[PDB]
Order: structure tokens, then C-alpha cells, then sequence
């Protein structure tokens, strides 16, 4: 698969102010840094995962992990 019905792409402008307890290091370990971007695949209406595309591979995470990041959409 090469993404799945991309509606919008959201960039990671940085980390949230709620980031605590060295979570930046966890995020860095996971490959979450400012400057990157996620192309929407879909989120489940139940609550959340986050299926996205990065370049050649899909990525998924949770709302709580997302809460450590601040995203900025293309538009």
C-alpha cells in the first residue's frame, strides 16, 4: 500500500508543553522530532489510533503519545 486515501498531511512543529519526565527522549527514540510530517490514513472513531504515512511506510500511535507532540497541518 502507498498510503490510503490521503485527505491532509500534518507536520510535527515540535513537542507539546505537556511533555514531561524525559518523554522527549522516548519520542526521539521512536523517531518523533520537529520537522517531520504525517499523511493521514485514518483514525478510529472509538477514540484513537493514528494510521499515517511518512514516505514509504505507515505509522501508528495513540492520542496520549500524540499529546506529547504539537502538530501543524499543511492547511
Amino acid at each position: 500500500m502507498s498510503a490510503l486515501q490521503p485527505s491532509r498531511s500534518y507536520r510535527i512543529t515540535g513537542y507539546s508543553p505537556a511533555i514531561s519526565n524525559g518523554y522527549r527522549q522516548r519520542l526521539f527514540s521512536m523517531g518523533l522530532l520537529p520537522g517531520a510530517a504525517l499523511r493521514v490514513v485514518r483514525i478510529a472513531p472509538l477514540g484513537d489510533p493514528i494510521q499515517v504515512e511518512t514516505r514509504q511506510t505507515s505509522l501508528a500511535l495513540r492520542r496520549k503519545d500524540l499529546a506529547l507532540l504539537t502538530l501543524v497541518p499543511l492547511d
